[PDB]
């Protein structure tokens, strides 16, 4: 038994920003976030990304990495000392952020406004958020197969995750990757180019015809395809797994098109699926549809519960029902979702951006709605020395790129793909054309009947 008003769950970008955004407001208010993870509030895209890239071990340690500027920066959202304990919170009296790592809420109590940690201990929470974002996929052929193949196979996402990967890359002589995903393809050029340098093989295998075939046009995929494999990486499409056995001590993965692949270990990378093991016992709607919880716009699912970040099935007037998972969503949300929780009753009108990086020199993004299926129209050109993340890096002065971009709204090598339903576009994707994003989600937002999309393209300069 103990109290703390605002009480946030799941320790992550959605609920860190909230912490934020509450304190803000309520300057004074005693805030408590609770976290599975041992660590203290992280953003996760250098995971699959720069963190690879330093030469320097101390840094599997510190997680201190540095950016394409090269500067230096901290994987944690703010230093340690910037919080507050969790027994001396309610004694502060000017409030802070407290933070609980190393527990799990396991019941949640509407009516009785009251969580039940996973040690049997109760918190009577005034305002509660529930931002507890994923859960990687696993492939039903691994959770079929023995103890001893699902230990040598990881699920990307945590900081023990990225350690025990990286550890283990410098340890054996074959690293399979399952999934063509951003980040399977993200991880697949960070193994790819630690191989260029102990030769180990690096294989990249997935059901889709190319890289992120789901997103993007063929011929981008294709290019995609292409570019993975030169930083040194086997790829193989239209590969489907049928079983995964123990052979010659090593790990053999068999395909339903006959062929055999043979390897030290798996990291699989093949979606998310959201954390909702609260809603049974608390009694909330989920989405079957998107999964994940059923909130308003104001994010919000019941009376002093809120839902934010990867777990949020939420309405969107200019878009309908929703869930997204992208970071700069996770902070918005997040933010929006302590805003609402002191009493400002606000909708959610955000355009919520992804962005991927392959490496330096290649960078995609994205907003709206991004599906290969759906018409498309496409133009290119010959990228200059700024058409890459390094200079949009060296540019902006950060790495993590929704915020180069801001929230706001205004030899091939570069250029623009429209997705588009009824000559009017809704969605993007953005091939290394960089500060340029509010004008993406402009266009988006009006929605206008282009009898031709060339001219828009001009607006990211491309002639
Ligand atoms: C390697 C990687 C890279 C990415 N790169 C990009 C990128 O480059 N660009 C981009 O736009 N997006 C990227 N994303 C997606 C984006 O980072 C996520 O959508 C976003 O971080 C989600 O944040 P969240 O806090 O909502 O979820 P999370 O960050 O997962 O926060 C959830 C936390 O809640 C905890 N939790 C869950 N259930 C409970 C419970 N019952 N009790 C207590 N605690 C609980 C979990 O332990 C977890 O720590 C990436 C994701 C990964 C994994």
């Amino acid at each position: 038994p103990s109290h703390v008003p605002f009480l946030l769950i799941g320790g992550g970008t959605a609920a860190f920003a909230a912490a934020r955004s509450i304190r803000a407001r309520d300057p004074g208010a005693r805030v408590l976030i609770v976290s599975e993870d041992p660590e203290l509030p992280y953003m996760r895209p250098p995971l699959s990304k720069e963190l690879w890239f330093s030469d320097d071990p101390n840094v599997t340690k510190t997680l201190q990495f540095r950016q394409w500027n090269g500067k230096e920066r901290s994987i944690y959202f703010q230093p340690p000392s910037f919080y507050v304990s969790a027994q001396d919170l309610p004694n502060i009296e000017n409030g802070g952020v407290a933070v609980l790592t190393g527990k799990k809420v396991v019941h949640l109590d509407v009516r009785g406004n009251m969580v039940k940690l996973n040690d049997g201990s109760q918190i009577t929470f005034e305002k509660c958020l529930i931002a507890t974002g994923g859960t990687p996929r696993s492939l039903s052929a691994i959770d079929r197969a023995g103890a001893e193949v699902k230990s040598r196979t990881t699920l990307f996402r945590k900081i023990g995750d990225f350690r025990a990967l990286e550890k283990i890359s410098r340890e054996v002589k074959s690293i399979t990757v399952i999934g063509g995903g951003f980040l399977g393809s993200e991880l697949a050029c960070a193994l790819g180019r630690k191989s260029q340098a102990s030769g180990i093989e690096v294989i990249q295998l997935f059901p889709e015809k190319g890289n992120m075939g789901k997103i993007l046009p063929q011929y981008l995929s294709n290019w995609t395809m292409e570019k993975v494999k030169r930083e040194g990486v086997k790829v193989m499409p239209n590969a489907i797994v049928q079983s995964v056995g123990v052979s010659g001590g090593r790990l053999l993965i068999k395909l339903k098109d006959g062929r055999k692949v043979e390897t030290d270990h798996i990291v699989t990378a093949v979606g998310l699926e959201p954390n909702v093991e609260l809603a049974k016992t608390g009694g909330l709607e989920i989405d079957s549809d998107f999964g994940g919880f059923r909130v308003n716009a104001e994010l919000q699912a019941r009376s002093n519960i809120w839902v934010a970040g990867d777990a949020a099935c939420f309405y969107d007037i200019k878009l309908g029902r929703r869930r997204v998972e992208h970071h700069d969503h996770a902070v918005v949300s997040g933010r929006l979702a302590g805003e609402n929780m002191t009493g400002a009753a606000k909708p959610y009108w955000h355009q919520s951006m992804f962005w991927s990086d392959l490496g330096p020199d290649v960078g995609y993004e994205a907003i709206g709605l991004v599906d290969s299926s759906l018409p498309t129209v496409g133009v290119f050109a010959k990228a200059t020395a700024q058409d890459n993340p390094k200079s949009a890096t060296e540019q902006s002065g950060t790495g993590i790129r929704s915020e180069s971009e801001t929230e706001s709204e205004a030899d091939y090598g570069k250029g623009v793909i429209f997705y588009l339903r009824d000559k009017v576009v809704v969605g993007i994707v953005l091939w290394n054309v960089f500060n340029r994003m509010p004008i993406a989600r402009k266009i988006i937002k009006d929605g206008e009947q282009h009898e031709d999309l060339n001219e828009v393209a001009k607006l990211f300069n491309i002639h």
